[PDB]
């Protein structure tokens, strides 16, 4: 096949993207060994859907697994009644979700469990698929040629030929695994035929972050988790943290080999010592750094120019309230909380007005990275650890190192019960999720 | 007597004021004529009580009615818990009203029952007093050598020696004597020993609006509802809302008599015609001017200086919410509305947080003026009608003319369920009011 491998592509047809897809363990071959991972569609990652905003969705998932599970769209700003965080789909049976794609929105999401106290294994298994969302905006000379890929990051631990089972410490820390692979492949190599490359970025990890920086080049951000920015910024170096997202231009500067890694980065994980009288945590200090994929530049790259502008963030309304919510941690307990209680689905804990504008700040006192996800109301980060945001654009993650808040602007959008939580899943599952009632 | 007449003072004693005052059908003189008043301690008004900030109060009424009632502290930021809009006392009940009087205040409140239903016509019949907050500010020798005087500022109806009961008519307006007295006397008589006078002024009526003005003289303003203002404010007249209180510095430039007068004022009362066809709402226009006293100079006045400032106004913090309460009426029905809600003892309509500011934004989208009252937590009124307010004090009534809307800062004080009105007191009891629960 090529060079490249990028999961199997299924666009919308006449306005409608029609699909069953079925979660099934899955014998297959994986970085060169056989493993059994679950899947959707056969395949990991799961097939990406390509879509174009209005386009209906139709998608029924049957669960071919020994537990129940269900699917968010993560990203997507729908209605939490088709993204519904409390629906369980049980063994054998299937669930159709059916929705419109939202006309203003653009850029990389992507679907997986979010069943509460079974996401963790689910994904770390291998349960997760890219969502495309074609904008007018791709027509563009300096975008449309540009050569497009998919890199979808995300590690995986096998034993005895299946994903490895969570230890105590894996709850605590989240899963991190030692094939660190793209796109389901150990370390490929992206032979480019174009001097520009446009990459779109996802971390679909439980827990692992990626400090990405490409070998002797900057990289153009010009996508955040759910929209364009308005320009394009350049950064020497680019962290995505578990469900992030992000899309960037890479202009190749001249011929040869470029590695593109994932740098050494201190999560604040933990491990435990014991040294003459001891047994206590100890800082596992930062990643060792990878090799995520090998970059071989076309010879004499004339990369194109980079656009002037993208998409103009819209102007928002005033807001009407500020929240506060705090992270916190039990790590022996591996138990974890926002505003000193855990998750109870029975409990609203915010409750806000469709169509109005809040700040939100989200303050992590934890002393791990703790990645904030909201469902179904994407928001601006306007700051974070008190520095301003350097770029206006829709994002749906956000990391809190320890000790730093965020602040961020949320208007919110569909009305219904949905839900907010750290995205390292094993903390969700723990406990680390609250609910949001818009009304 | 003197040519004068205020209500009784009763002071605070080592600390504490402890008394027991009766709710009681009076007969007594009144305007010359003989009639039978509901009066707290025998007399109308009620008895002036005058504390100092962290004075004990111990009020115990004593119910002799043959309803039940119970009393507001109108203004004072005290307890819910003390300042109970919920209590009910019943007929031949007593109660004992017990609390600290806060250590930043000052200024003129009052007492009148609150009893949902059945506050128009006990507020009618002559049940309320004053409650003067005196301060350290009133040492300050531009205060301490002018005259003080209080005047309550409340009209009366009388039928067969009692209050004239309540007309459907009075329901819809809100009821309106032709007996418009001061201190319960009919157009007393003040002669000014000293050039500068201290007037601490309250409107208990339960609907009459005073456009205040003094002949040849403007009014110094010094106090709003419940506070000092941060320096005098020199004004050419005052409109005093029912529930509204402010104290003015009169400085008499010359030898003569002085006609306090309440100038006509248009507060959207609506009367009923008839025209060959007809049976339908006209307005009443504008009140006729009354004379509220005669106001006798002395010989040669030189009054003293104005002070050059009175009391800083505190630093809120920034706010965490902003709400809109829109007032409404339906007034064939005499029924009154907060976002389009008749009041419910049950239904909790807002929840805020203690400690913390927001912005209310209420909004008159009726015809007449409605003076709008919230209990137990001060204000400042930041702009009427898109107007800036030309000082900063404490106030707890803010008046609306029709179509206007008022912002205001509201700092949420003592913990627990409370409410807000208008206080045009028959509105209240046909249902304009709603409920605050404070944690
Ligand atoms: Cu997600
Ligand atoms: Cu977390
Ligand atoms: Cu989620
Ligand atoms: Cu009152
Ligand atoms: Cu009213
Ligand atoms: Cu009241």
């Amino acid at each position: 096949g090529p060079s490249f491998p990028e999961p199997k592509v299924v666009r919308s047809q006449g306005g409608l993207l029609s699909l069953k897809l079925s979660a099934t363990p899955t014998p297959l071959a994986i970085a060169g060994q056989r493993a059994t991972l679950l899947t959707y569609g056969g395949s990991f990652p799961g097939p990406t859907l390509r879509v174009r905003p209005r386009d209906t969705v139709r998608l029924t998932l049957e669960n071919r697994l020994p537990e129940p599970t269900n699917l968010h769209w993560h990203g997507l700003p729908i209605s939490p009644k088709v993204d519904d965080p409390f629906l369980e789909i049980p063994p054998g049976e299937s669930w159709t979700y059916e929705f419109t794609v939202p006309k203003e929105l653009a850029g990389t999401f992507w679907y997986h469990p979010h069943l509460h106290g079974r996401v963790a294994p689910q994904l770390f298994a291998g349960l997760l698929g890219a969502l495309v969302v074609e904008s007018s905006l791709d027509a563009i000379p300096e975008l449309r040629e540009a050569e497009e890929h998919l890199l979808v990051l995300k590690d995986l631990a096998l034993q005895g030929g299946r994903p490895a089972p969570h230890t105590p410490m894996d709850w605590m820390n989240g899963k991190e695994g030692d094939l660190v692979l793209v796109n389901g492949a150990l370390r490929p190599t992206l032979v480019a035929q174009k001097a520009t490359l446009r990459l779109r970025l996802l971390n679909a990890s439980n827990a692992r972050y990626y400090r990405l920086a490409l070998q002797d080049h900057p990289l153009y951000l010009i996508a955040a988790d759910g929209g364009f920015l308005e320009e394009p910024l350049e950064v020497s170096e680019l962290l995505l943290a578990p469900g992030e997202r992000a899309e960037v231009l890479v202009r190749l500067r001249k011929e040869g080999r470029f590695l593109l890694q994932a740098l050494p980065y201190d999560r604040g994980a933990m491990g435990m010592m014991d040294m003459g009288g001891m047994a206590h945590a100890m800082p596992q200090g930062p990643s060792r750094p990878e090799t995520l994929l090998y970059l071989i530049a076309p010879k004499n790259p004339k990369p194109l120019p980079l656009p002037k502008a993208l998409s103009p963030f819209p102007t928002l309304p005033a807001p009407v309230v500020t929240r506060r919510l705090v992270l916190t941690e039990d790590m022996m307990a591996a138990r974890f909380f926002i505003n000193g209680q855990v998750f109870d689905h029975r409990r609203v804990d915010l409750k806000g007005q469709a169509q109005t504008v809040e700040v939100w700040e989200v303050e992590n006192q934890g002393d791990m990275d703790h990645p904030f996800h909201l469902h179904v109301h994407p928001f601006q980060v306007l700051s974070v650890g008190g520095r301003p945001f350097p770029y206006r654009a829709w994002k749906d993650v956000v990391n809190l190192k320890a000790g730093e808040v965020a602040r961020l602007l949320v208007p919110l959008r569909e009305k219904g019960r949905t839900v907010f939580h750290c995205h390292i899943v094993e903390h969700e599952d723990r406990g680390m999720m609250g609910v949001l009632e818009v009304g």
